[PDB]
């Protein structure tokens, strides 16, 4: 319907101009014809997502690259794929006027946008905040008396959660982590630093904080908001570090297992949300298979765990396939879930780089990765953040997809946004990945799913500056001839009946 | 009963550490007997409002300074002090744990603290606010059918009023100041830059705007809080200066004059808030005599005024005598009142001087003045800001009297604070400026005053580096021996009945 | 010959990028037949001073916008348009590879870039130098014995100067201005914050200062280096202020006038560099004409002052036929000189934007307005800075018509650059300006001038979105028919017999 | 002779304030009689290496905490302290008047100050410098005919060095390190980025490289200075890192092993400079042993290697036993030594702290935890920065032992100051680490030397804020009673 507007700060690539009264957006979408496929196509010389159609042919002869699709070669299905609603990302939202407001809502959520059907929401405050708080501040409150919600909930985040469950067509997953209990509960008296909770899983502070999880959900729940998921603590190895800088809660996998046994998993099977699935881990995958051996291997806990939730910050150290790979192979039934990632938290690196395709890649890289290695989902960061990487209490500042600039009514959509729209506008809840295997040994990313209509859906990142012809083989429909340029991704779509 | 808590940050002076459990404080008033005199010092040197007491002696031999009472020299009476509580403040303060927050409203509103009996809302944005609003943003709702009160008002600014009007025991008085209308209303389409209200007075641009101050009032009124005056707008001459950075909205003076007498008097006076002053100019003493000849020499302007608002910014241009003096002068009955001053917004100098008592000489030097100028009251500007000077979305970060650290809940009072205490816990309303004389020249600042029950105040502030003896003779009572202190600012109190 | 390569960083307009083997020039000067005009555009669209050509017409008809030449109407003499050559500067060329330091002195100083012919040269160190420096920093040297130029002016400045001297077609002038006396002559004691020469007048301290000056031009003449002019004192009410942060020498008018009196004057003339100029004020206009009446209705000053030099930093508050016209009115005989000039220093403003078209706009206002009242020259600030806008030790970062990105061996040519160069490539030394009447109403600003050959030369600038068609009368060769497009400025030029 | 004037900037401690006419300073060094002992004390209440004594007992009895030296448990020989001569260092100290300066280096490098005995020279830029030079910037230049010492050495550092050395009791040894090739030797062609050198170890990129090592000592031997040591570059894991933002140069350390074995280590050995050592990673201690590991077991490669350089910043993901303990193990002869410390940079604190007795407890703790695990000595970053903690040219600001206030002529000596004099002003080059065991837990940090001449130090650090009553035994002179307040660092010294 409406093209980008591009705009360029001085990086590898374009943002999207959005404002009051313009957005970039799609028309509805189309079920074009048995016989011809649709081609999504993003550069980094400017094309956003552009929409062209071609003929599947009926033979095909050459040398070239070919991608045989392998439609019964079956692995995991897909849940989904969204982003979080910060107190900062909230912030950032409605700094804009209501115009404003809908249309980056609609970005990520209608079918006019990209389509997402998750939403991470914080337990009170994280680094992403303006001010530390929990829900339960008044201090040795044991019964929870005074647990409330303030207004970041009551008038920022949750709001916004209605909104854009409003816009969406496809039903939408609420995911809920907390990064600190109440400082009262804990060993250290403190909100940050190393510190876990107070005496030993069975007692009052693990049975108050696992109540803590259930009020959560009540008081969410008398706003019309019902959970998914929640996990059973963001990132539980950084409250095992000294000096940790912001909002956490330290856990070893023993620890862990034991609160989730004695604590956690008993207080929501026997409450009113006790279909309210938990995933554990939430932390980085370099820590699997151990955490998932320690936590799984005991069947008190285990009967309790849905899933493992993951962290990309050290993929460079956990390679896929010794930790996603290796997890599944053991906890097969157990299911690998990516619910938290950015760019710019490196200590050396620029916080927010408008423009940069580099960072685009980055995501669409990631999520090809996880999608071979049998993860069902990928779930970004802060929602939006303004041009600073902010408002961030402690100046953990990075990037977002979205950048809201407050003084202009105005935002812009990264090639992040587009490299995750690649994925999840095109691969809905219940799709299928299945296999792809090449011919030859190539520089291409690429993975194959199946929709749960039986239409295909394959993802191709080019990484390198080399345009590399190729060619699609489905052995129900034919060849599909195309070029995947140099920095491109393209998104492949075809009816097989 | 609880002293300062020195802390230096390398400026001339101290500030007193304030954190959940601690504060500074005064005890009760007690009213010392006929014959003796209480004395509150405060010096660069760490003195803070230390009280003392001594005999009032019969008799007096020497050549040192004197400073002679008048009492039967009588002049205007005051109306009070205080501050603003913009939402900069009102977001600082609710950053400190609610123990620390009742220690702040305690130190500026209790008889434990300083008295405070002035509280200056902004009409919706300013400059210290994290975002650009309005109550009637809504494009061209001239009927105002969606004015309304935003969170900054519902959550942050009016419950912490409903509090500081809970911990004090005078009566508090609310002044009200819009710094911009909608948009819509102007004639350059935006809340800053130059610009004023379309059209022309009597015309349904202007009758709206005078209707938007009632819809504010009965806002207000529904949460329970009612005002002693509003202005006719922030610095009106801000509006007429092309680029000016943040909310305002020009008008000359005939414009001002013409929209008082025909839009904002008449729909004051016809509705529920005909009891609320109308204060006029709020704006540089730098534009008296002649602003208030332009209003006030039109009757049906002048009906309606009841006073005349001044900030302090330009003080440097427009000495008191032809400004504050002959606006007294030729118009005896329209009382002169400080509504707004603050240091560091020079665009030479630091924002924030932790601990400097140049500072608060600066304050306390500016309030004698005035009240040896007619003028019946004085008015800070931000009640708190964090240590960079704000928040404050244009980066016009400036002083305050408490610092808000909300990375550690502690508040840092500054000398400001002090110097402003010794007149605002020691003259409450309804005092009455008396004469003092010097029996010779000297470098000292005093002014005196007299309480609605007679007994008598002084305040002596010495700015020179020289310790100065000094006696105060009342004829009725007899003499005070004394000495200021280098450095020194002193309150006197007694009772001459 | 070689056109922009433009570059986009996010804001109104582009930036020409220059390196080691590329920058953007002119073809040498063509002076086309009689009967025809050359046209020189600029655009905020992309063009960069292109050439285009028309024919002057015999008769015109419409009612469009006429400008009508007045030859007759004569006014002042131009002297020129330049820059300054700051230790900032110096360094920032220096940090590029020699061949783009080249290419960066050719843009400003040759005849195939935009011909300055004024360098500023700071007399020792201001705010932007990476330390504090005085030419005579050991104490109560009275005699100046150990006088002397620090590396930045030997090995930065001075050579530099050189280079461009080389590369200039046209005569240089330079022009020194001093910040700070060495601080054992100052009442303070220090670089910076309010202080002014100790004791008064006709004293050792004052004749000493004054000797430094010759000192200074000693220094130069030895490197081969010969002054046009000095300035009695960079900005001499910025240390009347307390708290000023970076180098200053505070003068009052008075104390100024009899500097110039009893010391400055004298000295100078007493020297081998008598025939250099004397320049006052070198400050903001708002101080005119009472600066001018207080020094120059002395006659023991007057005989020493050539001109008055000004700043644009309060220009907002100053309109020129009140301050430089005026002036102008009462003194005939005594030069105006706009002597600095930079964007970026307002705090709620990024101190660079590289590609504002906005910041074109405010040099080509400014000179034209200055060129309309009087004005004999404008000289920029900065040559050149890095893109945060320094190095400056005070962190007074601001923007500069070239930014040089030291890491990547590439200058950025601001719109700044293209519109002072639309004066100072085709006004030269000696040209004058002359009447131009509108016919009507308009948002134009325009001015023109004879060059001493005779030909003539309009520069039309369009700060309208508007495009204006207009008319160029010339009596003598006929009417220009054009158009000023919105967002654009024009430089005519052509011949008249 | 003149004791600390105190100041506070509303941090836990104050600085102390010098300029022109006046700074804090010792007496000359008195050795006090056998059987007393001298101790020097600073405290977060405001105390600076205050001077007191008492006697050795004979006989101790009670329950108390004891601290045995054990004189025959023998460990490394201490090579030094000190700290590092950037272009910012530099810069900062020519900012005071020449009175001011004197004042400052005497501070550091005499008698009368701390006795500082190392000095770490960057070999050109860095981001502690205002601008990105290398010696020998011209292209192509594989002979280096245009390899030079820009004005940043000449004029700035090198007659900084030289009064500094003129000011020194003791012998000092400077060491130098890299940051960045010349552009033109890189991969990226960037001084700064993910870049390495071009090509392979052998080659006349390498060659070229380990040509400029020579260049530069020819050069600062032709300004009458000699070096010690040589780092085979500084971190060079940052250069392995993608948009790593200044001066940098990547390796490996495979590529860094590779580099010594065919061109460093050889060129260095068959030049005039073959006595300079030199110190490989210059890195993380996180990336020990494995870096020792694939270095040292390539003897062509371990044959030039003298010791392994360490940096502190990642030293919270780096227990002490699993990487000094475990190189020291396996690598015995070959010694380490901290050769770069700042606090500051991380991104949610303050880069300058005036008068923080935390970052103070961060330099001695860290000393400490480093002579307990074999390291040889301590080398902090930059000598002096402003109260910004620069000049930087890419705002990596930090915090330094001494903050200069060019405005007032004026430096103030921070914490770290004393508690890193401490251990430099009373550890002299060659004296030997011994054993030191405590009769109970508690939560001091001490350590225990002797000097060449057989006298004995130890060094006792209070992190907590409860006063610790203690005795020290020594077998051959009895027992010093003593007590270690809360926050506090204490230095004993006495004849054995
Ligand atoms: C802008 O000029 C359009 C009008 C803006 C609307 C009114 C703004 C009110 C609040 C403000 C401000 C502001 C205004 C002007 C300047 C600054 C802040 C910074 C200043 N820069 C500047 N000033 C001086 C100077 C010295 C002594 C006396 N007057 C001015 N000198 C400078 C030297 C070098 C660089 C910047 C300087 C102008
Ligand atoms: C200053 O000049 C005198 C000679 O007049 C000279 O002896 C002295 O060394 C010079 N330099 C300084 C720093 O005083």
């Amino acid at each position: 319907a409406r093209p980008c507007i591009p705009k360029s700060f001085g990086y590898s690539s374009v943002v999207c101009v959005c404002n009051a009264t313009y957005c970039d957006s799609f028309d509805p979408p189309t079920f074009p014809a048995l016989g011809t496929f649709s081609r999504y196509e993003s550069t980094r010389s400017g094309r956003r997502m552009e929409l062209s159609m071609g003929p599947i042919q009926a033979n095909h002869t050459g040398t070239g690259l070919l991608l045989t699709l392998q439609p019964e070669q079956k692995f995991q299905k897909v849940k989904g794929f969204g982003g979080a609603m910060t107190d900062a990302a909230a912030l950032n939202i409605l700094a804009l006027s209501p115009p404003a407001q809908n249309l980056l809502l609609k970005s990520y959520f209608s079918e006019e946008g990209i389509g997402y059907n998750i939403i991470r929401v914080p337990m009170a405050s994280c680094d992403f905040s303006i001010r530390t708080y929990t829900y339960a501040d008044t201090p040795d409150d044991f019964q929870l008396h005074n647990f409330s919600l303030p207004e970041e909930d009551t008038k920022l985040k949750i709001p916004l959660i209605h909104r854009a469950l409003q816009l969406a067509q496809r039903p939408v997953s609420l995911l809920a982590s907390p990064w600190t209990s109440p400082t009262w509960l804990k060993t250290n008296g403190a909100v940050n630093g190393k510190g876990s909770l107070k005496g030993q899983p069975g007692d009052i502070y693990h049975q108050t904080w696992a109540r803590y999880f259930v009020k959560f959900l009540d008081a969410y729940a008398e706003h019309k908001l019902q959970f998914w998921a929640v996990t059973a603590e963001n990132e539980p190895s950084a409250g095992l570090l000294s000096g940790y800088p912001f909002q956490c809660l330290g856990f070893t996998p023993e620890h862990q297992r034991d609160f989730i046994a004695r604590d956690l998993g008993p207080t929501l099977a026997n409450s009113t949300h006790h279909n309210v699935r938990l995933l554990m881990l939430d932390d980085q995958r370099l820590l699997l298979p151990h955490w998932a051996k320690v936590v799984l291997t005991d069947p008190e806990a285990a009967k309790y765990v849905h899933g493992i939730a993951v962290h990309w910050y050290l993929d460079f150290l956990a390679p896929a396939k010794a930790t996603l790979g290796e997890t599944h192979r053991l906890f097969p039934n157990t299911m690998l879930f990516a619910s938290e990632a950015c760019v710019g938290s490196k200590f050396w690196e620029q916080s927010v780089r408008l423009g940069s395709w580099d960072r685009g890649m980055q995501y669409s890289h990631s999520i090809i990765t996880n999608l071979l290695y049998h993860v069902v989902g990928w779930t970004d960061w802060n929602l939006a953040l303004n041009p600073e990487g902010g408002p961030n209490w402690v100046r953990n500042f990075v990037d977002s997809p979205i950048i809201v600039d407050i003084t202009k009514d105005t935002f812009y959509k990264q090639p992040m946004f587009y490299h995750l729209g690649h994925f999840s506008k095109f691969i809905p809840e219940g799709s299928q990945r299945v296999g792809l295997v090449a011919s030859q040994k190539n520089d291409l990313d690429a993975v194959a799913l199946m929709h749960p209509d039986g239409s295909a859906v394959v993802v191709v990142l080019n990484r390198s500056s080399k345009d590399v012809p190729l060619t699609i083989k489905d052995p129900a429909v034919g060849f599909l001839e195309t070029i995947s340029p140099g920095y491109s991704i393209h998104t492949y779509l075809w009816r097989r009946q």
